[PDB]
């Protein structure tokens, strides 16, 4: 019985699940067989979270841990950071998960801020810098319970409780940006496991829709695009919720609740995205004020009208 | 009818709602007639969001808008930022608000990144770097329309998209850390206008409970302690819900689901804040994985059970 339904949340009341930034803007994408496999950001319709996603905002791309090692004399990420989940509590190599909860799931730099505060040794003591980690270094290696990043500072302690803030991406020679590539998580020559699967539309004439944020970026030239399936408000929601997926897809509608139509329909699929029916790139014209409803469960025969 | 509740969500499930961090402890404190009038961070128990309090994690602390000017002849904090609402609306200072939404509501330094991205000169050209903003300093004006920030980097365009993404907080001589002084938001010789009300226990032998976070923090000795009234996720939970409140006092009990028992209550009064019957400081000493649970409406002679 149990109904299911969305947060009442506008565009501009949605976080990326994939980074820490508002929701700028829909968009559809054409089907170029591309292997859509993000792992922040992946839930069920009936509120189970998978890959490494977890419920905190400020959890999604962040780590922390400590540093063991300062290793400036082979790599240029010098700064040795061992692992724990973000929660505290030790990182369990052995958990059926890809990563620890919230590490980064696409290829290329992630910049942002590590800090530290001293905790015996001169209590309270604290600093922090703008540091850089590289999601394609042979030393990024979160399943393995460590990730290395560079700075340009020099003033970090080894031993000490450490966190890293993201704030964006940067672009340099060597380091394209490719959201769609997930990192690998035990390093060079070693596959990923325990990833949420592929998504892709099979049904003709349909396309993925996707919350589409521009985040910050350090240098270089770039859009800043990083495209969740879900918002993490969704996440939240389904999570609590717990309501019962009746059939593999539930039919929901984009509406303007101040002149009360429906601009378009959308696909909300059982494992967590959304299909529309439409041909082309597109990034969606629709109301400030808008936001999908739940309408009904459908079937496998059923046909959207074109969006 | 419609049952008022809680989202059932652990410590570490939770986001502070006066600064992007997970809630580290919960924290009753001493009455010392202090004035607790935090402006982030406070909403109603039926969903009234009130201060300077909006929905996104991401919007707490944060601006956006661009820079019209370079002071450095003036001012240390050289870099003016006009302000826009965090959606990218003009902010307009006539609406019954103290400053923009998601304005900091403490006295200090503000530490994170300001970034930019050009759209038509150099369309997507980027430039990210450490900045600090003094909500103390003269300009400081959120509710005129800007505030100023200053950075070692000289890297910033003027007439550009820029956003502040906050991170820690900073402490250095003459610039104390006070978390429950609300800035003066226009300005020196101003007064603030349109505020969240100053909220304090008003029964014998109660204290206010807050939701504890460490904050980063880029040098100085800090504890980097914020504490706030209510967690961000209860916050999205009752604007969500728009439960109607039948009292002026909900009790609430933290219970430990494995063991199924209670372990204290606590009064959650309905403009959205918490008291407990206790006497002195205190971190309490709670289970990993317990959590309030409402339980009923009471009325103003009701008194809790010591915690």
């Amino acid at each position: 019985t149990k109904p299911f339904s969305l947060p009442i949340l506008t565009i501009s009341e949605l976080t990326n699940s994939r980074f820490p930034a508002p929701i700028d803007s829909l968009y559809t994408a054409q089907n170029n067989n591309l292997n859509v496999q993000c792992q922040n950001g992946r839930c069920t319709l009936d509120g189970e979270l998978q890959g490494t996603t977890q419920l905190l905002p400020s959890g999604i791309c962040a780590f922390r841990g400590k540093l063991t090692a300062d290793v400036h004399q082979s790599h240029d990420d010098r700064w040795h950071m061992q692992l724990t989940n973000l929660n505290g509590t030790p990182f369990d190599p052995t958990e059926d998960v890809p990563a620890p909860l919230g590490t980064p799931d696409f290829t290329g730099l992630l910049f942002g801020v590590a800090s530290q505060r001293n905790v015996v040794s001169n209590p309270n003591t604290t600093r922090a810098h703008e540091a850089v980690i590289s999601t394609t270094s042979s030393q990024f290696v979160p399943k393995l319970g460590s990730i290395n990043f560079g700075s340009t500072s020099d003033d970090f302690q080894l031993q000490q409780p450490t966190k890293f803030t993201p704030v964006g991406i940067k672009v340099e020679s060597g380091h394209d940006f490719d959201q769609w590539a997930p990192p690998r998580y035990s390093g060079h020559l070693t596959l990923n496991m325990n990833l949420a699967p592929p998504v892709a539309p099979n049904f003709p004439g349909e396309q993925l829709l996707f919350f589409r944020s521009n985040v910050p970026c350090a240098g270089g030239v770039s859009d800043g695009v990083i495209d969740c399936l879900l918002p993490q408000e969704w996440i939240q929601h389904f999570y609590q919720e717990s309501a019962p997926s009746q059939s593999d897809v539930a039919l929901i509608r984009y509406v303007n609740p101040d002149t009360g139509r429906t601009l378009f329909e959308a696909k909300l699929h059982r494992t967590g995205y959304i299909t529309v029916a439409h041909s082309g790139d597109y990034p969606l014209v629709v109301p400030s004020n808008g936001y999908f409803r739940f309408d009904s469960w459908v079937n496998q025969f059923y046909s959207l009208a074109p969006m």
